[PDB]
């Protein structure tokens, strides 16, 4: 349709895989979606919205943060660059969010889901806020298997999108709490390789990463570009084979398309 998405397909097309996005421009609140109603792996991106839905506890609970959670050996999964340093000690729900978001610590993902009940609680939060695409099915590590055609832990760009814009830049979260996410994804450690490589330097942004067999490369972000209002965009990309490379140069690619055609 637009000459934007008509770029994304080349893009797409000399990928070797299936792209999906959506951008929101808070300029003027129009949208532009490349398989934006097509479902794919969140992997990693997922865990934007259990931090959330912990924040949103938080908000009838202001010593909920600071509340420690144990870690036990056992609870050491596949990737937990934070939480195997306090093994046999405790992290609060502020450590582990930040651990989360920030580092991408499974354990610190596993130990938000409990805190919420379990990955359906994290689908509860969604839907309370408005988003009846989202779904969380399992804990880490095999929420991120991303097998093609298989529902479980997956949701749309355009969900994703309005979804990330609703808990950052508008009302789903308190005023407190909505500063404390944005602070978080903006000290991301993981996403210069992403999104944000094919932007302008001066722009800001924060945002989250992921990555999953199938070659599933993914990242989401709220952007402040210089001098216009905030975008979200969301960009999600998988492979036909299980054992695929990532390719974070395919988000960047796409975020640049969408720069560009702004």
């Amino acid at each position: 349709t637009s000459a934007v998405q008509q770029k994304l397909a080349a893009l797409e097309k000399s990928s070797g895989g299936r792209l999906g996005v959506a951008l929101i421009d808070t300029a003027d609140n129009t949208q532009v979606l490349y398989r934006g109603d097509e479902r794919f792996p969140m992997c990693s991106t997922s865990k934007v919205m259990a931090a959330a839905a912990v924040l949103k506890q938080s908000e009838t609970q202001k010593q909920l943060l600071n509340q420690p959670v144990e870690i036990k050996p056992a609870d050491l999964v596949n990737y937990n660059p934070i939480a195997e340093k306090h093994v046999n000690g405790t992290m609060t729900l502020a450590e582990l969010s930040a651990a989360a978001l920030q580092y991408s610590d499974n354990t610190a993902m596993n130990k938000l889901i409990a805190q919420l009940g379990g990955p359906g609680g994290v689908t509860a939060f969604a839907r309370a806020i408005g988003d009846e695409t989202f779904r969380l099915d399992r804990t880490e590590p095999t929420l991120n298997t991303a097998i093609p055609g298989d529902p479980r832990d997956t949701t749309t760009p355009r969900a994703m999108a309005q979804t990330l814009r609703q808990l950052t830049l508008g009302h789903a979260l308190g005023e407190t709490q909505r500063a404390q996410l944005v602070t978080w994804l903006k000290g991301n450690t993981t996403g210069a390789a992403s999104i944000r490589a094919g932007l302008p330097t001066s722009w800001t942004a924060g945002d989250k990463t992921g990555s999953g067999d199938y070659g599933t490369t993914n990242d989401i972000a709220v952007i402040w570009p210089q001098g216009r209002a905030p975008l979200v965009l969301v960009t999600y990309f998988t492979q036909p084979q299980q054992n695929a490379e990532s390719r974070r140069d395919v988000l960047a690619s796409a975020a640049r398309i969408i720069a560009e055609g702004l």
